């Protein structure tokens, strides 16, 4: 993946609390990371591919490689075990804690990167666009 590469700021986001809420995230959490308008920023060198977000409300960043299992501390301070693949353009992001699991996809649409975070039910869809 490196269609992905650059800095990325959030323009929309749906769902997002409902997302949160399901994946367990506290009420104090979710009123301070769900009014974040984060930067993400991808990079690669080589094998090993970044994603840093930043934002007033945590600065977070992931450093790994397709298909080999990473543990990650999340923004909510969950200790997940995470698994990322390239699978048709598509970045699948699956961390799994707790007998739980939730997805995270990020695809190229136009000149948008669109996430879009699963839990059980729930889906949120945000859009990012170029810096
Ligand atoms: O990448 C996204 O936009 C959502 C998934 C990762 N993510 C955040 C990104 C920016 C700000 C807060 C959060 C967050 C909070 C809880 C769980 C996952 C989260």
């Amino acid at each position: 993946c490196d269609a992905f590469v650059g800095t990325w700021k959030l323009v929309s986001s749906e769902n997002f609390d409902d997302y949160m809420k399901e994946v367990g995230v506290g009420f104090a959490t979710r009123k301070v990371a769900g009014m974040a308008k984060p930067n993400m920023i991808i990079s690669v060198n080589g094998d090993v591919i970044t994603i840093k977000s930043e934002s007033t409300f945590k600065n977070t960043e992931i450093s790994f490689i397709l298909g080999q299992e990473f543990d990650e501390v999340t923004a909510d301070d969950r200790k997940v075990k995470s698994t990322i693949t390239l699978d048709g353009g598509v970045l699948v992001h699956v961390q799994k804690w707790d007998g739980k699991s939730t997805t995270i996809k990020r695809k190229r649409e136009d000149d948008k990167l669109v996430v879009e975070c699963v839990m059980k039910g729930v889906t949120s869809t945000r859009v990012y666009e170029r810096a």
